[PDB]
């Protein structure tokens, strides 16, 4: 993954202009033709998220958000993909996605095939091998009775899952029936796949919009070890004063953080980050200013 960012409400102009182009965006085919691909929340806090139907929805609440006050909009991909046909999907046959999934169909395949009676495996022998070396499943047919026949067919990392029950398909691009008469394995060009499955939601953003004037200095900045610096004291007798949390327990950085909000001598309103990798000072300097 989620990019978090954070916006004044000035900036949120251009997040207003593109969360309208992700609302205006549909499914152009399957069971969610017409329906949004994305799914926008809304709320003063991150327990407290709406989803909106309508970009004026958020529209509204920005341009009545007050001074130092803020906002946080969740953008999430309610999962898309595009099918052979060219269109916008919700659903999609699964990939396998690494070495593992791979070998386990080598695995499943090899059981099924034990006992199957159904699609491929009632008119064929099958084997089916994951080779460590080269990353791929390997899947070989041959005809059962008759003139027999053979095929393989190389699976690999990104392709959609196969299901030898179901119809493979032809050069003709007909999905054929294993069952009809004359049917031989070599007539495969590609194996049937397994039914589609939901997509699932992937979380793109989080953007949290601050009706404020926005700056980070360091604790030093604000206060020497001993006594508040000449801005420190500017900051103190800022008005309408909200100190936050003690820390922001670091992220992926080393620096933690606490914010203060103030309106400033002009009435301005402000919110100033203060964030060290040093965890004394920062609470030295909060503790300073209180």
């Amino acid at each position: 993954q989620v990019k978090k960012e954070t916006i004044t409400k000035k900036e949120a102009t251009e997040l207003v202009s593109k969360v309208r182009d992700l609302m205006s965006q549909k499914y152009t085919g399957g069971s969610q033709v017409g329906q949004p691909i994305y799914e926008i929340k809304v709320g003063e806090t991150l327990s407290k998220l709406k989803i909106i139907t309508n970009i004026d929805e958020l529209e509204k609440l920005v341009n009545a958000l007050g001074e130092n006050k803020e906002l946080i909009v969740t953008i999430t991909d309610k999962g898309h993909i595009t099918n052979s046909a060219n269109e916008v999907v919700a659903e999609a046959t699964e990939k396998y996605e690494n070495s593992a999934d791979l070998s386990a169909e080598a695995n499943s395949i090899t059981e099924k095939a034990k006992t199957e009676t159904n699609g491929i495996y009632k008119v064929a022998d099958v084997k089916a091998s994951y080779d460590s070396a080269k990353d791929k499943l390997v899947i070989t047919l041959r005809d059962k009775t008759d003139t027999v026949t053979s095929k393989t067919i190389e699976i690999g990392i990104g392709d959609e899952k196969i299901d030898l029950t179901a119809n493979p398909v032809d050069s003709t691009g007909t999905n054929l029936d294993p069952s009809t008469e004359g049917f031989r394995v070599n007539k495969i060009v590609k194996l049937g796949v397994a039914g589609a499955k939901n997509i699932d939601d992937v979380q793109l953003a989080e953007i949290t919009i601050k009706n404020s004037d926005l700056n980070t200095v360091s604790p030093q900045d604000l206060y020497d070890g001993y006594r508040l610096t000449v801005k420190g004291n500017m900051v103190a007798n800022g008005t309408s004063k909200s100190i936050s949390d003690i820390s922001s327990k670091d992220s992926e950085t080393g620096k933690y953080k606490f914010t203060i909000k103030y309106t400033d001598a002009s009435g301005k309103a402000i919110e100033l980050t203060v964030e060290s990798t040093n965890e004394k000072d920062l609470k030295d300097a909060k503790a300073a200013l209180e």
